């Protein structure tokens, strides 16, 4: 029961019992005595990252992997805490929790000029829940305490938790048998606000559910799909909420937005009446401009956040609910409605959306040498399960791939969809599989993505920690190329030279094959389509004989414009469509997953 | 004369008159439009990073390695901004300027939650001497031009400088003719402060003068010299001084502090009884308890910053003043001090102070195999001429270089002595490299060091960019295992792993000659102690020739704990000490350099 | 010549200096030092306001009667400082200074929840040019040596300086003759932009 302890140990004890099995970090001196006591306490795995930016991304996969998990970020005091605000700012993008956890100089040191001493609670501040520099050992847990609490209600968010050498080490009492985690905060709908949300239902002709990214923090997937399978409602899901519903059902309508959509998912959205907002929240690459996109519809926007509700739009409904305490009220509801006979058929709309999402296709099945990229992404689709776990971050490489590959389960698509960080991808995958060794993980970067944290690597190698990386090579920063292109310049985007050591990549510059190899991981190079799909073989099979990730690098032509516009009617398609499976065999409509 | 252009042509203008000729960057779809200024400009060389942390420590190195530069740092919005803090942290903290800056959302998009949009002003503030988010086109230039005045002025930092994208594109009348860069403010001592001052130094028996980074700050290196020569009073620079005053010089006592320190410089502070402070701030690593440090000295402290005095000791004196004004009036009252027959002779001091430096050494003579990181230190003094400068950033690699190299003048140490950000230093180098390509840039990193950041070797190689790096390979977090010895532990501080692609790096893990060479650049792998010397030269021949980045790597024994303790008289020497030249033969005192 | 004094004594002998004569203030326990010190010192003639709001707005019009003239506005911990935000506000808006002066606890304690202790550095940081507590002894001359080139320097602006009990009755060595006040920072035009403009 009680005893004295450092309270760094008593620290490990609220870990503990918080659920904590895993952390990702970088000692140093002065949050030695942190790592003293995660030794002696055991029980925590710790992976050694090889930056501490790895280290806090590796904390967002874990965290985004797996419903209830809490990635947890470890670092020295100084320039640690400042490499880890690009991921507690990406955490709060998308109202996802880490725990940062940084060491600090001694208390009464604090305002002399420590060495590697820095103000992390005020630089932390804008992009945490909560970020604090414990003051006194008997605080520790406490701190944590309500640390847990806020990552896990509301709007959930990051924390970070500064901790003064001396305030580690420090002695006090503690009994982790009296400890307790604190209750999780989450606002509930009430019958009448539900009730009002499904006669508007009743009442379109032509609705969308628009599901979000907070039905998959709610862990309210299977609800949010029994909903739209009682009432017959298309679902179009947000990037955050994609996979909540799985791609291959028949009331998924494709995605909807300026870049990462389908032209199907907009134009089913324009074609509808009426948008119910469940767990979303309107974003601007999303929407364009909220005056087109809500002309001639009712919105009804469900959030757990009373200030994100008319943020943006005005809705014509607004209600503040935890996703999945909104979602099991709207199935009893409907259900009762069933029952009554006053749920509508909605065949024809139906029917309407479907046939949109069968003729509105992008080509990817091009035989073209240098590769292009659009014919990766069906490689992809018929190469791993329908079980895959897709990990990207931000360029073209990610546009297309959220255009082109399809995702059947919430959580197997891991993207930081509102910050997009470069260097991200190869940190949040290794979290990903530290948090699931059986997920079957599968990254997508782009050169420049993959160059940022590319030490990354061997992390994966030191610790065999195995995923498939495909890394599609145009020696461009492409998406800043396309967005010059209105600026009549191609400037600063290029990546190639000539490589001093292997005229074999032609003059693209690095050559990431002697790079990851030198990392410790495998790596295949392709430079014809049809060696893509046999690559992806080898891979797995390298994959499970070395168990460390394994890099298929495919060199793409170093120009191609993806899809975009600036308005959901205005998206311009610069590379060839299709209405026909032969050019797009790997739409759901056509191709059976797994 | 006076025209109408966007508010970032403006910007131009102004970085020309204030004499910027060199940016480092990373585009992103929000900063186009300076991008697109300054291709339209001309005559800023832009040199694009693969990391926004890489691009930030190169504007660092730009700036420290000639008096009056000013690194510049563009990124995008979003995670860019966030990305650039760890170099504003250390910026700060050396009191040396970068300007940071950023492009951001439109105006009207500032509270809604745009795509990468975050409060970077917010998040910079704790870092910087001016972080703003500019709200007016026409404000553009004058933010700019309030700017490079706080980058100048006072105590120096570096300034953000956050554009959104709408202020950027903006119409504004500009006439460059007219544009002036405002007065830099400098405070100067008065003759009644300087000549107190050398009242008190004529009185002590046995004066040092502590030179610190405010002298190099400063550009007074030769006027610090030539005080010392006229008083004949030693000189201990502070790390950040180092370089103020030649290595060989007879006056050049050696450094003192707790790890960056010389056996002689830690006596002769102890034996002495004044403490003339120049640019110093008597930080922590450097006097370990002030009680120990100021113990029967008198102690001087000239700092252009007012609140830097007394901050963490009570000087005797204490005077406000930029280092040079200080320096030109302290020269001039020495000289009339010397027609007046009033300075003391001081060569039973200066003797014995030499005679500690003669005799209080450390071994660095080693034929050990696997090789001691000492002995590298030994064949650097010997192969690079008295022209190097070195960069370096943290580690027991940077720890026993300051104990072991030597320099020669100042700005060639390049060492971010109070933050000390791993990866700091492959992107400072080439930053120093840009501001100088005749410089003789010789980098020194450890294994992790050099991973965090491994990635901007392909800089190099894609802009021809040659220095040297030397890379001291122990596959260890070495200073961090050396700080666990007090909690009896090893842990979490080891990156060996079996290679399964190299089975000659013999389990150290990471292929660095195999991850350099597919970055495009250079490397030679040593082993034994007598293949060292022959690799410079190789690595000097390689330079001249391809133009890129030359990696030595230096395999070490695992473990070697450097010279380090709590207090100046204290510090514990765990490998062999030396007396005699044969056991240090790159001291100056026995060795002519270049 | 130099002397051991409490920080507060050597304030005394800097606001001298910088040419204080007058301040307005309520006394408080935080900042009983202060007002011992002034009353050792002696000239600088204090007003007793009946409303710390009131001292602060005394302190306004001093300072924008007479070029040159800074007023001084004194008080205790807590409610005291929050009671200066208006006037800070005022002066800053203005673009004139005053130089506000707080107790405050003493920094042992500065997170613990002590009676009437406020984080008035925070409160008044977006109203003022510098709003500081001052964290040694030594460093309470040097804090007011830089804040008077703030008021008097380019835009002029208020400072709030907050002081902790036990910094204020620290010893420290200070000597008032070699005190000297810094230069004051005042941009000029160059004859090209005037003979522009005429
Ligand atoms: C290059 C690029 C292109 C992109 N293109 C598009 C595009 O075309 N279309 C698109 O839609 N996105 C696109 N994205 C992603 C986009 O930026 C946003 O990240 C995304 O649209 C946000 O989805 P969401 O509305 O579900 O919001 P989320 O960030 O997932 O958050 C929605 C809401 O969930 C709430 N919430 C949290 N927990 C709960 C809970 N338990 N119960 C209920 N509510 C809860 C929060 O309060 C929040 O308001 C792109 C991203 C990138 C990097
Ligand atoms: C692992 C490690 C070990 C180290 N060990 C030691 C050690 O043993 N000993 C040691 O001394 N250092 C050591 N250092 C470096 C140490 O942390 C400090 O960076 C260093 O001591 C500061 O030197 P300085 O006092 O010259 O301060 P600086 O940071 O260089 O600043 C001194 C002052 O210069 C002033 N200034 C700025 N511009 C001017 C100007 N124009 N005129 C006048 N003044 C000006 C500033 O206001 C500031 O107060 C170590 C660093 C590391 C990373
Ligand atoms: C830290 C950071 N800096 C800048 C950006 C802006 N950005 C978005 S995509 C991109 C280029 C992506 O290049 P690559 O990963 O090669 O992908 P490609 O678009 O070529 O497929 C950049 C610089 C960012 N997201 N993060
Ligand atoms: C971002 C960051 N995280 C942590 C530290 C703490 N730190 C200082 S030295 C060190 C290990 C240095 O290892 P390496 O570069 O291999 O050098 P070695 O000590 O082994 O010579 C660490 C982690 C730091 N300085 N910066
Ligand atoms: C040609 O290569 C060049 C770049 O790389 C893409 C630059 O970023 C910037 C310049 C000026 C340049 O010349
Ligand atoms: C009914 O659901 C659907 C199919 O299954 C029958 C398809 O094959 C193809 C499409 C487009 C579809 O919507
Ligand atoms: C043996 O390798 C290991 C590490 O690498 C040094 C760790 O950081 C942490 C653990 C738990 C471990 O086992
Ligand atoms: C006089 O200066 C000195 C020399 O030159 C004569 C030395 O050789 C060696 C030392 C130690 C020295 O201080
Ligand atoms: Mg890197
Ligand atoms: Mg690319
Ligand atoms: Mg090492």
């Amino acid at each position: 029961g009680m005893a004295k302890m450092r309270a760094v140990d008593a620290a490990m004890y609220v870990l503990e019992k918080e659920g904590i099995t895993t952390a990702f970090g970088v000692p140093g001196a002065a949050i030695n005595p942190f790592y003293s006591a995660m030794r002696k306490h055991g029980g925590i795995r710790h992976i050694l990252a090889r930056h501490v930016e790895g280290a806090s991304h590796m904390a967002e996969g874990y965290t985004r992997a797996t419903a209830g998990n809490i990635g947890v970020c470890l670092g020295t005091s100084g320039p640690a805490g400042t490499d880890m605000i690009t991921a507690l700012y990406s955490a709060s993008a998308d109202s996802i929790p880490i725990l940062c956890i940084t060491g600090q100089a001694p208390r009464a040191r604090l305002h002399k000029e420590d060495f590697q001493a820095v103000d992390i609670e005020a630089i932390a501040k804008p992009v945490s829940k909560m970020a604090v520099t414990v003051r006194e050992a008997a605080l520790v847990p406490r701190v944590l305490q309500q640390a847990f609490h806020l990552m896990r209600s509301g709007r959930p968010g990051p924390v970070l938790v500064d901790l003064p050498f001396d305030v580690q080490v420090a002695e006090i009492e503690f009994d982790p048998d009296m400890y307790e985690p604190l209750p999780v905060y989450k606002p509930a709908a009430s019958r009448m606000q539900i009730e009002k949300a499904v006669e508007m239902l009743i009442q379109a002709e032509r609705p969308v559910i628009v599901a979000g990214g907070g039905v998959i923090n709610a862990d309210a997937a299977a609800l949010l799909q029994q909903f739209a399978e009682l009432t017959s409602v298309p679902v179009i899901p947000t990037l955050m909420g994609w996979g909540c519903i799985p791609d291959d059902h028949e009331l998924m309508a494709g995605m909807v937005g300026l870049q990462t959509a389908h032209r199907y998912g907009n134009a089913t959205l324009l074609a509808s009446d009426m948008v119910f907002g469940i767990g979303n929240r309107f974003a601007q690459r999303h929407t364009g401009s909220v005056e087109k996109y809500t002309e001639g519809r009712k919105i009804v926007h469900i959030d757990i956040e009373p200030t994100q509700i008319g943020r943006v739009l005005c809705p014509d409904l607004g209600i503040v609910s935890d996703a999945k305490a909104a979602l099991t009220l709207l199935v009893e509801v409907a259900q009762e409605m069933q029952k009554a006979g006053r749920l509508p058929c909605r065949k024809e709309w139906v029917a309407d959306c479907q046939q949109r999402k069968r003729t509105l296709l992008r080509k990817t099945h091009f035989d073209n040498v240098p590769v292009k990229p659009q014919r990766v992404y069906e490689e992809m689709n018929k190469a791993f399960g329908r079980d895959v776990c897709y990990v990207t971050t931000i360029g073209l490489s990610q546009i297309a791939a959220a255009q082109m590959l399809h995702v059947f389960k919430d959580r197997h698509w891991i993207n930081c969809g509102q910050a997009g960080p470069l260097g991200w991808t190869i940190p949040a995958a290794l979290g990903v599989c530290a948090a699931d060794p059986k997920r079957n993980v599968v990254a997508i970067s782009g050169d420049f993505d993959f160059q940022f944290l590319i030490e990354e690597l061997a992390v994966g190698a030191q610790f065999n920690i195995p995923y498939i990386h495909v890394l599609v090579n145009n020696a461009y920063l492409g998406l800043i190329r396309q967005s010059q292109m209105a600026f009549d310049m191609d400037y600063c985007v290029q990546l190639a030279f000539e490589n001093i050591n292997s005229s074999e990549v032609n003059g693209y510059g690095v050559d990431h094959v002697k790079v990851a190899e030198g990392l410790g991981c495998k790596a295949i190079r392709v430079f014809k389509p049809e060696d893509i799909a046999p690559a992806f073989e080898q891979a797995k099979a390298l994959m499970a004989q070395y168990r460390v990730p394994v890099v298929v690098e495919v060199i793409l032509e170093r120009v191609t414009n993806i899809s975009m516009g600036s308005e959901l009617d205005n998206v311009m398609e610069f590379e060839d469509i299709a209405d026909n499976a032969a050019d797009a065999p790997t739409e759901t409509c056509f191709m059976h997953y797994e």
